[PDB]
């Protein structure tokens, strides 16, 4: 599913990704936007041989089991495809858990080189949440 930019703020937000961690809601959404386009069946393939799945590109190298990328840790405890569902709460409890870990969402090199310092708040503008 390609999500519009107001539905995947509300479908945020109803998951409570507003201001979890210290991140407005614009940190979330443009971050979905530069790493999958809007879109839950984006997958990426990293030079490692780790691959990238979901709505926010989360790595198969420690955070989901694709059976795929040998050494790797699974420490959401999921099936990478559950990344892939247009229901984005698998991919949310995990970026919660991702975005914990100490390092923030700098985890998502997209975010840090595209949203972050920039006015993350016009993301969510016109939107009825
Ligand atoms: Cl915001
Ligand atoms: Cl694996
Ligand atoms: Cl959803
Ligand atoms: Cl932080
Ligand atoms: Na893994």
């Amino acid at each position: 599913k390609v999500f519009g930019r107001c539905e995947l703020a509300a479908a945020m937000k109803r998951h409570g990704l507003d201001n979890y961690r210290g991140y407005s809601l614009g940190n979330w959404v443009c971050a979905a936007k530069f790493e999958s386009n809007f879109n839950t069946q984006a997958t990426n393939r990293n030079t490692d041989g780790s691959t990238d799945y979901g709505i926010l590109q989360i790595n198969s190298r420690w955070w989901c089991n694709d059976g795929r990328t040998p050494g790797s840790r699974n420490l959401c405890n999921i099936p990478c495809s559950a990344l892939l569902s247009s229901d984005i709460t698998a991919s949310v409890n995990c970026a919660k858990k991702i975005v914990s870990d100490g390092n923030g969402m700098n985890a998502w090199v997209a975010w840090r080189n595209r949203c972050k310092g920039t006015d993350v708040q016009a993301w969510i503008r016109g939107c009825r949440l």
